[PDB]
């Protein structure tokens, strides 16, 4: 059984490598450094894609075609779009959308691309397992729609826009592309995020502050799940 | 010698398959249908990625890791940002940038992503060869910076913005990601585009009109180049 674990930033995967505490082989490919090791009976490939949609797509595809993972778990941080989501909160993506896609000129709804779809779904069984665990350690796991684009979101306007147009709970920059690629290759994917800011004028400050911690929380949970696979 | 030929839309590759007039095997992978055939002494893999940055990244990576192409030539249409570029004109990308990337909140210049770069360069030798040929058939080949994002551009404002911020000549939605991936894998890439609109309020109309033709022109040239490899 092969499992792929992804993060966007180095900070986000460092805790992961530690929690697994196993020796990791380093395999460079496509500008990414993949950490390959063995944990229990499962083979785990870890890596940080780097920021954005292009980076994340590239890395997920490589992960699938070169290492042939069978599952993909993503952990990272995200900004909040709603009240009931607060710093350090954990969220599991139900559907993801690319909020910055705009073929409006062709009278298409926002987020739509011909031969594609607005919303991408994630693994039913993985998400189920996430809720099980979250309920086994009294962790308040919130689930919902995550919006992804290549813009760091930090303004009240854009905030309201994502909520009204897509009814999204969280915003980030790699979820959707990751989920998209996995769907194309039929790989079950789970996208987990930990709030690190509220995507407002002060999101930048708040983000620099909670990155480390929020990254960790997310990592702990993800390790919990791998243990159960 | 393996060569990869990419287009964004089916319309754009259909002419290509014809001009080569050889039988093509159809190999589906990742939601894309790859056309594999033999032309002269070279092996050519053709395909349309579908629209956008995520689609184009996904497809280029697959093309490289599963088929191991050694070169990548892209042909498609683009909107114009400057006067000296008109409908049906042919352009060869010198540098490409993702104009919709914004980490400004972190006091970064637009288009910049940590561990990356704003501008991506394309193949020096391929572009050279493009100019040779263009000069062998009295074709006015214009060269320049191409801007790519996940928004169909059609407004005077955005127009001025791409020019002033990046000094771009053309705008589209797949060039940069394609060039990026190739650079990461060290594959020489050439991005050729044929104007199909002026990226203004009427870009949508003009586009529906010239798509077919502009797609063809671009295809003819690209076939000319493959003949010389
Ligand atoms: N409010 C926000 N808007 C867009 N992305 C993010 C993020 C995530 O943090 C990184 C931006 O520095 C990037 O990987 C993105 O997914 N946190 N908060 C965000
Ligand atoms: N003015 C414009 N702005 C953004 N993309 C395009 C295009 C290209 O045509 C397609 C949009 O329908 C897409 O593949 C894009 O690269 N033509 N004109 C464009």
């Amino acid at each position: 059984q092969k499992i792929g674990i992804l993060g966007a930033m180095r900070e986000e995967i460092t805790p992961i490598l530690e929690l697994f505490g196993v020796d990791f082989e380093e395999i460079p490919l496509g500008g990414n450094v993949f950490h390959k090791g063995v944990y229990h009976n499962k083979e785990i490939i870890v890596a940080y894609s780097k920021i954005g949609k292009v980076h994340s797509t590239l890395t997920t595809t490589s992960m699938i075609l070169a290492f042939g993972v069978q599952k993909v778990l993503f952990s990272g941080v995200a900004g909040s779009l709603v009240k009931d989501l607060k710093i350090n909160d954990l969220l599991v993506a139900t559907q993801l959308v690319q909020h910055d896609v705009d073929l409006s000129a062709f009278d298409h709804p926002l987020g739509f691309i011909p031969e594609s779809a607005i919303f991408i779904e994630t693994s039913g069984s993985l998400n189920a397992l996430a809720k099980k665990i979250a309920n086994e350690q009294h962790i308040a796991l919130k689930e919902g729609v995550i919006a992804s684009g290549d813009q760091f979101v930090h303004s009240k306007e854009r905030k309201e826009f994502l909520v009204s147009e897509f009814k999204a709970s969280a915003v980030e920059m790699e979820g959707a592309s990751v989920a998209f690629v996995c769907q194309k290759f039929g790989v079950p994917c789970c996208v987990l995020r930990s709030i690190s800011d509220n995507a407002d004028e002060k999101a930048g400050m708040s983000f620099d502050e909670f990155l480390e911690k929020s990254a960790h929380t997310s990592a702990k949970f993800l390790k919990s799940m791998v243990d159960e696979l």
